[PDB]
């Protein structure tokens, strides 16, 4: 207790602009706190050497940076300039510096948000692609180390990007350094871990558990530890402060490196409690309002995204819910409309798409939504089991028929992806229809291809928020089959879409008349027309017109903006007294795949 105290413990022996946040926010994270830890005995104690540290590390944020937090107005990662773009950063130039070095090209894009996939110390051999943390404070020492790091976000913050890093806060590598102070006896970071002497409490959560199966013996350290992923991932206690205040401070840390946006993994098991799924608790939003609340103090120049892939029915929680709504997670993946983009298009119906604008969440005040066609996972289907069951406006549709015609197990299919209903992997190129011609030597079939991936783009880049770009997409990059000759790599089907950039390839976008420099001219189009359109912005309505045709879909933003498309592979018109428009191209006729931009 006593805020004076700890405001005082926060400032240091002796700073107007941080402490004017800190009056304003500090509340708010004392709520949080005390709600979580509140009760132990040594909570004050925790707490006014922690504020300290925070206090001291937030007086080291470079001036920089310093400045981004004070000039950088909320929501300022919604508006129509911000394109993303999510990248390995071994895959895409070798190392940090090399990422570096090629800016230029991501500039010329028009990326201004860089994704690089997990790039920290992670476990030794098996490490679920980086996603197994041995270290938050450091740079896997073949990308380069801190040094680069800060290095490559001054290089990205001169071409006007923002550096996403992936911050695993639910589990660490079973070689992270509190897990080896763990295995060499150290009771106090074993403590960081959920750790059992005995499965008597692991059976009582095992009861209502689920499997994603939940617990691990380790000999080292003589005890159950709590995997809810693979057995070398340790799930951190977050029910003790000295882990909500480490890990905040990593974040922290990261963040005077030069980091802009945190992807909290894994943020739905967080908190456990005997007798529930342990998973989407209270307390597990409580801890990231409290996190919010830290860099809203700290550096509110950076922003918070949740990483959960889930249906969008089950993400306005992580923008804040209640009293706490708009304190939260800033963006959240429309992992929903990603895969209604896929469903759409091998069914030909647009009406799958309006069902899922239509019943998208409204966005809260500085809040937005991440969109995007493929990533550097398998796409989930199952997130849309619910649209699949249809309603009064769609009929019903076949999640495993849609698998089944990316996998290629159809009679007339143009994909090429591969079954991992089971989700599918593979580049947007490969199910689009791009590489199936490409290996045919189809032109005109590749032209139908490149509209249909153009399509699908199109509908990512109207959206509110931030539309992320998979490495390569830009180029149409098809299938890499390469991993399934090395046994290192044969066993992770996922890798089939994990390309190395080529960047001779990336040399062709200035031939027009390359796959290559086609598909990138056409992408490159529709990006600038979203960077000129307020309408696209954020904070404007997102909505979507009931048509009468299932094959088109309308989508509207702001009242002045409205983009038309035609999902089927027939020429059609849509009337202008059936969306009540008369505007400017940025009835009106859709030819097959085709996308149409109106405004007032």
């Amino acid at each position: 207790i006593d805020p004076p105290a700890l405001r005082a413990a926060f400032a240091g022996p002796l700073a107007e602009v941080l402490l004017s946040r800190y009056d304003q926010h500090a509340s708010r994270l004392l709520d949080a706190l005390h709600a979580l830890y509140g009760q132990r005995a040594d909570y004050a104690s925790w707490l006014a050497q922690w504020l300290g540290e925070v206090g001291d590390i937030a007086r080291q944020r470079p001036q920089a940076l310093q400045t981004l937090d004070s000039t950088r107005h909320a929501g300022w990662f919604g508006q129509p300039h911000m394109l993303g773009y999510s990248a390995y950063a071994d895959r895409f130039a070798g190392t940090l510096q090399g990422v570096a070095e090629r800016v230029p090209y991501l500039q010329e894009l028009g990326v201004r948000y860089l994704h690089l996939l997990p790039f920290l110390r992670a476990r030794a051999g098996d490490n679920d692609g980086g996603f197994a943390v041995s270290d938050y404070g450091q740079v896997e020492p073949s990308l380069g180390s801190n040094d680069d790091l800060v290095a490559l976000t001054s290089r990205l913050r001169e071409a006007g990007i923002s550096l996403c890093a992936d911050f695993v806060l639910n589990h660490t590598a079973d070689d992270h350094a509190w897990a080896q102070a763990a295995r060499a006896g150290d009771a106090r970071y074993l403590d960081y871990y959920h750790h059992f002497a005995d499965r008597t409490v692991p059976d009582r959560y095992e009861a209502t558990l689920g499997q994603v199966g939940n617990f691990t013996w380790v000999d080292d350290t003589a005890q159950w530890m709590w995997t809810t992923f693979y057995p070398y991932q340790w799930d951190l206690n977050w029910s003790n402060p000295a882990v909500f205040g480490d890990m905040a401070l990593a974040m922290l840390r990261l963040a005077n490196l030069g980091v802009e946006a945190f992807r909290l993994d894994s943020t739905a098991y967080l908190w456990k409690r005997i007798g529930t799924d342990c998973m989407n608790q209270s307390e597990a939003h409580t801890l990231l309002v409290a996190l919010r609340a830290v860099t809203d103090i700290v550096a509110p120049a950076v922003v918070m995204k949740a990483e959960a892939i889930v249906p969008m029915t089950q993400l306005p929680p992580y923008f804040g819910s209640g009293v706490d709504e708009g304190h939260e997670c800033h963006l959240a993946y429309h992992s929903t409309l990603m895969a209604a983009g896929w469903s759409a298009l091998a069914l030909q119906r647009g009406d799958i798409l309006h069902n899922v604008i239509a019943h998208s969440p409204p966005l809260p005040r500085h809040c937005a939504w991440l969109s995007y066609v493929r990533c550097h996972d398998d796409i989930g289907w199952n997130v849309l089991q619910h649209e699949a069951c249809g309603n009064a406006a769609q009929p019903p549709f076949s999640l495993r028929d849609v698998a089944r015609f990316y996998a290629n197990a159809v009679p007339g299919s143009y994909a090429r992806g591969e079954s991992f209903v089971h989700g599918t992997n593979g580049m947007a190129a490969a199910l689009a229809g791009i590489q199936a011609a490409q290996e045919a030597g189809d032109a005109a079939a590749l032209a139908v291809a490149v509209d249909r991936l153009v399509l699908l783009y199109a509908i990512a880049l109207a959206m509110p928020g931030v539309p992320l770009i998979y490495m390569g997409d830009e180029l149409a990059m098809v299938n890499d089959p390469g991993y399934r000759d090395d046994p290192h790599r044969q066993h992770e089907g996922r890798w089939l879409h994990r390309p190395a950039m080529d960047w001779q390839l990336a040399a062709q976008r200035h031939d027009a008349k390359s796959l290559s420099g086609t598909v990138y001219r056409r992408l490159r189009g529709l990006i600038r027309q979203r960077a000129a359109l307020g309408a696209l912005a954020a904070d404007q309505a997102l909505a979507s017109i009931a048509l009468n045709d299932p094959r088109v879909f309308a989508l509207t933003r702001g009242d002045s903006f409205i983009a038309l498309h035609n999902f089927s592979d027939q020429l059609l018109d849509v009337e202008l007294a059936a969306i009540g428009v008369d505007g400017w191209t940025l009835s009106i006729v859709l030819p097959p795949y085709g996308v149409r931009w109106l405004q007032r």
